[PDB]
């Protein structure tokens, strides 16, 4: 019955990626106090690094993908094979997720792929910090935040919007975008409305579906998951934030 609590870094990343929220989480608020550290390799090997108690609160899994560029997709699957292994070991029937860029991508695949399947921990609450929900061409996305529909809907998106059905209907889904300012719609590397895409597929299908909009110089991608602001935000969607209701909250901005 103890929620972990799955950090996945972007493209390019590791299970240290995500080290400062984590530190936070184990330090400053104490609201986990205990971690593993687990990564995956397509070749055919999954490790796990430390042990987790029968006093863990709120432990945290820091994930990674040897193959630490490939498609959101792949590492979905991968998760799964990783999962599998988790659950067996702990029993966890719930997980909460935190990702960013293609993270939060591979726990949006994951999310849809399996909430049936009871081999893997069911996901809940799902972060997604940067994450290029319809990919990075700002001809696809535009500049319009309080857009009802893309310019351009991506395969990507396409599969997100047809499996929608798919998501546990108790999931709960926070999306985090960067603008680098009013008047450039974009965290650097991905559109502003490419990472709140969600917009489009979670509302009414998930329990919940919060976005926040964080603005200027230093909403910049490659660090988006390092901010105090995503941090403090992550922490209250995963500690504070409850509901039995349906929520959905949009940034227009």
């Amino acid at each position: 019955d103890q929620i972990p609590i799955i950090l996945i870094h972007g493209s390019g990343g590791n299970a240290s990626s995500l080290d400062k929220m984590a530190d936070q989480l184990m330090n400053e608020y104490r609201s986990s106090n205990e971690a593993l550290t687990m990564t995956v390799n397509s070749e055919g090997k999954i490790k796990f690094e430390g042990k987790l108690t029968k006093d863990a609160k709120r432990p945290i899994i820091k994930f990674g993908f040897e193959q630490n560029q490939a498609t959101p997709d792949d590492w979905s699957k991968w998760l799964k094979i990783a999962m599998e292994d988790l659950k067996s070991r702990y029993g966890f029937t719930q997980m909460d997720g935190v990702g960013h860029s293609n993270g939060g991508l591979a726990l949006t695949y994951y999310a849809e792929d399996y909430a049936g399947d009871k081999t893997v921990p069911t996901l809940r609450k799902l972060v997604a910090i940067g994450s290029p929900f319809n990919d990075l061409d700002p001809n696809d996305n535009g500049m319009d935040l309080s857009f009802k529909k893309l310019p351009n809907s991506t395969p990507q998106m396409d599969y997100f919007i047809k499996n929608q059905t798919e998501v546990s209907p108790d999931l709960e889904v926070l999306a985090i975008a960067g603008e680098l300012s009013e008047d450039n719609p974009t965290d650097g590397i991905v559109p502003t409305i490419s990472s709140l895409a969600t917009r489009l597929f979670m509302p009414g299908s998930a329990k919940a579906y919060i976005e926040d909009i964080q603005v200027g110089e230093d909403a910049v991608h490659q660090t988006l998951h390092e901010t105090p602001k995503s941090i403090e935000k992550t922490y209250w969607f995963l500690e504070k934030f409850k509901t039995d209701e349906t929520v959905i909250q949009l940034d227009y901005k």
